[PDB]
């Protein structure tokens, strides 16, 4: 059996990139080894994922690789070099690997994104030498400092980090994945909804300033699409696309594949909500759709079995064999 | 191996109905298609489920079928006609399908249930014409406006919705599934100003007096009271149903309200106690919220498949 | 896509078998806050097999009852209005422990009165009856009954705790002719939020010096829950907890939590590297034994949390367990 769809198939932007949630801020670890990661890359390849982004090379004292710099700063040796593993898997499945910058926790504790520059000066340089120059699949940088609004030190940090990434790698692509300060941006507020969600006009004003400051060293912007309502997608995607076009940046969508509307934070999204978000991205003329996060929220291998079913609904809608 | 039970088996009211959690307020979606739903109806049939209730035909801008009315009001076209699917599956497995009324969100935002009547006037009409007259398994109506206490506009909303349902369908059954304003009707996981049995009886006596001519059954959610309060509340709820000639059902919750994850499948012994209390009180029928997530072998919550096995062992179901 | 056959193990970049192995687990009955898996004897037998494979030799039923819920048909608790359970779990666990040659520890009853008042001395009275009937019904009849778990949990100086632990430990030891007893308190650290005012190492030592002085004659081991402190605070607290155990002649255990306290879901299986770091710290401090809350949910291949089965595989790889 197969459900009879009552909407047109293949009418949205296909997901062609995914984050790899290491080091995760808030998603429980699946305790996968290389065998499980190899199988997930196969599941990704089947649906046409061509890009994998390791979200943050470290988070506070946790790291994804044996960094000589972070080890000297008192961070914890991991048991596996994940950077090496992901680069080898990306090469095996002919995917582009993007390296996420280090997150020290200082910006999260203060609101000043300039705290994140200094450690990344060392991380960027050692990673280029240790991995960038040696692995064919190293194809880009993810500037992992997340914001939604005008933020102290953000333009300066993005400019400094983007410039160093581009200079050392002879111009590999860079991108950011901020979020929209919408009605579901309730983090740290102690309430189920914001009655003071940002207006489209104020969002445009603040992001016009940010893109004016960073576009020479940030190639794409991939807004997280989940903090606004499903009837606000056209309004915000039109503005985000207009801003990307004005500054010559690629306009991506970070199509969240987890559900923000539920009392469990977080399980896989309802397929129709993801479909609506990808259809809106296609209507707005977006260049690429990526997702946070295939392995937990869309994989047949996920511990969240709703993810394997999401994968099947996704394949049916996009007519993927 | 099999555990040695130290209580008598088959000593509670068997579950013979389940909600279908569409459109869900707060349970994460399992992303099932018709294949998975067909298999879940088979798992339901094995344990003697004979009734399936689609809990709410829409919730705010989400809908379960291509409603011409709700689409004109700006609601979202779904990718599958779930009403058509469930009606076909109910007919295939010889079950009765109950249609849950539309939930606009206006009652939840104001506390006045009278806001839910208007959209349902259009929904009941178009659903009777589109489905009720065409599908054999369309067997009843679920009045989805949930309350626990005396509520502004509730008696008149239940009266209006029940009357329209009955009139258009030439008297198909109707029911409500309210909750008890008990210690788990919550900060924290519990509280100290739970409704008394006496005050609950007073308010529901007035509600049943007002609605009994067009509401055939009441299925209180059984989970917001403590397990040692079941006999007291079930005795009152059965006495009120008898007073107004209504059927007395239990909505035996199969998820756990006592845990910090909202929600995973219930501990079997808690469900057993609730079904045993319903049988002691002489209840007509037990339904559950919700088989597919909380008792199914197909659920993403694997504690549900184990619950299904403990349930079959207790009820001696092959 | 199909999983590759064979060994395709991650290349470890840390020394292997460099932490204290987990050789005991709680059995989370009656649970305070972990959703029930609805297992029967078949599933529990299989879980005991998964435990035996990794060298678990001790199983601890965490609390023989909690408020009106109980794990066995207690004549005393039934007279007090508590609920008859459908299975005698004490009988089941004792039979499974004997089958797999493990020691079973009996967790004392938790009435809820201490949780509602902050005074642990309220837990003494019901346990006088529970200890008495359980020794007669089970302790004298089952070979695998090997110890007692004093389930009254604290982290700081607590009203009536020293008196409670002394009374309960003494009755357990007297009735059973000296079987071992232990407690599993927690550290009042930065993750004890159920923070910037976490207890200092100095204040923790001061208070636990007083507690251990009062209870060491009838409490053989202390197994602090290791999860409420940060991973860079393990050496400081474990050094102090070992120093206190040595001063009072007690065994120094670690209750190595196998669930993650850093996540917005309370709780799913821990990240292996976090568990590894906690077991590595216990071994550096010279701890005698590692137990865990809780194998069945958080490390078992049978758990509903499939991250647990993967944790079991990472654990076996690090410890070279076949
Ligand atoms: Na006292």
């Amino acid at each position: 059996l197969e459900s009879k769809l009552i909407v047109p198939k293949n009418n949205g932007l296909k997901i062609t990139g995914t984050f790899l949630d290491e080091i995760s801020h808030d998603i429980p670890h699946q305790n996968w080894g290389e065998k499980e990661w190899d199988l997930d890359f196969q599941h990704m390849k089947r649906i046409g994922i061509d890009t994998v982004i390791m979200i943050r090379s470290g988070y506070r004292k946790f790291m994804t690789y044996p960094s000589p710099y972070l080890l000297k700063k008192g961070c914890y040796m991991p048991s596996v070099d994940l950077v090496d593993m992901y680069l080898r898997l990306a090469e095996k499945y002919n995917m582009k690997f993007y390296f996420g910058l280090y997150d020290s926790g200082r910006y999260w504790d203060t609101g000043d994104l300039s705290w994140e520059i200094e450690d990344n000066k060392y991380v960027i340089d050692e990673v280029w030498k240790m991995y960038g120059e040696k692995y064919k699949s190293f194809g880009g940088w993810y500037i992992s400092g997340e914001i939604s609004r005008a933020t102290k030190g953000a333009i300066d940090a993005f400019r400094a980090m983007g410039k160093q990434c581009k200079d050392i790698s002879n111009g590999l692509p860079t991108f950011i994945s901020p979020w929209i300060d919408g009605k579901k941006a309730i983090m740290g507020t102690g309430k189920l909804t914001r009655e003071d969600a940002v207006s489209v006009q104020q969002h445009e004003k603040e992001w016009n300033e940010i893109f004016d400051g960073i576009h020479e060293v940030v190639d794409a912007c991939a807004f997280q699409d989940g903090h606004i309502d499903y009837d606000e997608l056209d309004a915000f995607f039109t503005v985000n696309k207009k801003l990307a076009d004005k500054y010559g940046m690629q306009c991506w969508t970070n199509a969240e594949s987890f559900d923000r509307d539920m009392p469990i934070r977080f399980l896989p999204i309802k397929f129709d909500k993801l479909r609506m978000k990808l259809e809106a991205a296609k209507r707005a003329g977006y260049d690429k759709a990526i997702t946070f996060e295939f392995s937990h929220f869309m994989s047949p291998q996920s511990a969240y079995l709703q993810a394997g079913h999401l994968y099947d609904r996704y394949r049916e809608y996009f007519e993927i064999k």
